């Protein structure tokens, strides 16, 4: 019948290629090959990861809480984070991890090690460090607690009436955690919503962000293949903050929550994206399980904007388009007479040292300035 | 600053479907660019109150 | 049973997907991922690729002369033949390609490169390269011709006895030239068989070429799962030239005919092979007939050397491993038509080769 | 000469936790590598009289 296709090619690979190949495992490979191929996001989950992606999906989970940058080739210590189970543990900069209990980890890619460490939320992984000053590797046992890494920061800006908001990543309390930040500041004039970079998911919170501005809007821009699908609505009313001069920044990694967030406000005109041209992924995918409880993830929808528009393949074009570097500068002798001399809670507010490291930042805060200036001609 | 990296935006099986300033005058200077930045906002802000 | 669950994987693929792919896709887009994911070279021919590719023969189309091979995943280039485009668009082996015009490269099998590489060699194509030692890529455009440059040539050293034989490519006529140039040019005992960037060719002339210096048996053992297909090549006992030194060279550009006789050779302890590890490929496919008009293309079998080792990833390694470069005739003081000291000094792997021929000589002689 | 590459094992080898020559001597000097490499054709030649 329609199974011709496949069953007799399959019986030529059982006997053909040179490996013996067995016909319970090449059903494992073609499901595999046939997901892949559908398009360039799905995959297959087996019942063996099934669960294990299930359990580390998107929020806080047992781990380490130890931050990995291969600073030296051998998994050295590039930031313990303050109050994750590794600070508990003493962990100190300069170690690095040669093995996690008795295998050389440094031999195998991050890419199954970061598997090894993050186990369970409880049972504790005795952790093996090595230290130059002691050839023989010391101990230091990370105990298990599920790792609290917020997605959403607001700090201030020193000398401007402008706060600065990172959004990377989604979780569950994105628009709650933007919302506090803003209630903690009553007072500022324009918020620089840093959505760098930013990948997406947890789509149910990018349209809460986007109500809690616009007043209009749209309920969920999607549509999808059935009709029951579709949910282009319009969103509710109750927006607080519904004339805050906005700058959300974006750039190329930002791919499908960041770009309905930006794309939603660029097209309602409630805010000016600086940054340079995104990722253009317009689509969604369903975790549908079938068979032995295994989630064959796969596109269901494709996202629209309120425009009608389609972001897929086509990006975010941002209004002001420019590129990380350095704020240019002149200057023929140190303003300090000298680097040590005539001198006389960093995060509690960025500095200009920092934007100048970032234009686009600077550009951000230009945006806002020229946003204030316009309102107050309206006075 | 220019763009230098080309980054792999799209792959495999994607989904389908003289006597005037010059952008080079504009780009071989940044106060130009930035001038011109600044009105774009305007813009944006005007047609926000329609 | 197991195919339960290949139809419920279809039927909830029909049932969900955005585009209402139809069945006959999916099947085009089940056996194409599958066989991609079985081994890199395999690959999928439907009716009308099958069709073109019968009637498709290697005649006009000379194509870059890259040739390509997976490795770790992405598709690097194994070395530009000698002559061609791409060795003269400066092109190097171990570069991996990104791009061929404006076509991203990731996941592609390696006869779709192929395909895309052949055509009408006038046509102007692009190409994009990382190469490790350099950031950020690079672009070639590189316009294609046919190519009758002879493939070997047995230019004679200017000073010593040893000839110097260059195995560029294994065409139909390798064989016969590298014998004509020995049996003209009598008398002159070693031999540096350079294969360095020789990315392969026929093996019914790798076997023949290593037969001259061989006369004990096997030269290369091809097995595969079943034992019909399995045969091997014992070289007969005509070897003309079963006395003289001989020194190959090979390095990390070279593959498939170029491994089979530094492998032969070297397992029969009948030369030494001076230079890098190879790339290592090593395995044969031929397109499947029974196929329903819808031609496959497996690994249906690999090469194993006399010695029983496989040389499919493992590669042949060197007696006497030593890289490129230039020799150090500098601090011993205050600072064409055959080979030359100043050419010799300019290829360090050439100077190990020579001297590596003249111990042979000296170890010859000491016997007498 | 140099291999092709930079690094490899160049920083932080460490692992391993004098009468004989090493390899970094023979690297060292290049009359005693081309000594080695001309012990080994010998070694050579002699298997291929057996």
């Amino acid at each position: 019948h329609m199974f011709s296709r496949f069953s007799n090619v399959v019986s030529e690979i059982e006997k053909k290629y040179v490996d013996k190949i067995s016909i319970s495992e090449i059903m494992t490979k073609a499901i595999e090959g046939l997901l892949s191929n559908l398009d360039a996001h799905s995959a297959y989950l087996n019942e063996k990861k099934f669960k294990e992606f299930q359990a580390q999906t998107e929020g806080e989970f047992g781990g380490l809480g130890i931050t990995v940058g291969m600073r030296d080739g051998v998994l050295t210590v590039i930031a313990p984070l303050e109050g994750t189970p590794a600070y508990k543990a003493g962990v100190k900069s300069g170690d690095n991890i040669l093995k996690i209990n008795n295998e050389s980890t440094l031999s195998m890619s991050i890419d199954d090690a970061i598997n090894l460490m993050r186990g369970k939320p409880k049972t504790p992984i005795q952790i093996t460090i090595v230290r130059k000053n002691e050839p023989k590797p010391l101990v230091f046992n990370i105990i298990r607690d599920i790792i609290k890494l917020p997605s959403v920061y607001v700090k201030k800006i020193k000398e401007t009436p402008y706060l600065y908001v990172r959004v990377s990543g989604f979780d569950k309390n994105v628009t709650k955690s933007v919302l506090e930040g803003l209630k903690a500041n009553p007072k500022a004039k324009g918020i620089v919503l840093d959505l760098r970079g930013n990948p997406g998911g947890l789509l149910n919170q990018a349209v809460g962000l986007s109500n809690l501005f616009i007043k209009e809007g749209v309920l969920v821009s999607q549509k999808g293949k059935n009709k029951e699908e579709s949910l282009e609505y319009k969103a509710n009313g109750r927006a607080p903050y519904t004339n805050l001069p906005i700058a959300v920044l974006v750039n190329g990694g930002s791919a499908s929550a960041s770009e309905i967030v930006a794309g939603a406000l660029q097209d309602h005109k409630r805010a000016v994206i600086i940054g340079e041209k995104t990722f253009g992924k317009g689509s969604v995918q369903m975790l549908l399980p079938v068979n032995k409880d295994e989630a064959i993830k796969i596109t269901t929808a494709r996202y629209y904007l309120p425009s009608g528009r389609t972001i897929q393949a086509k990006g975010i074009t941002p209004d002001i388009v420019i590129y990380p570097g350095k704020v240019p500068e002149n200057e023929n002798k140190f303003s300090l007479k000298e680097a040590d001399l005539k001198h006389h809670e960093e995060e509690k507010e960025v500095t200009p040292k920092m934007i100048n490291d970032d234009i686009q930042l600077k550009t951000a805060i230009d945006s806002l300035k020229t946003w204030s200036i316009v309102d107050e001609k309206m006075d």
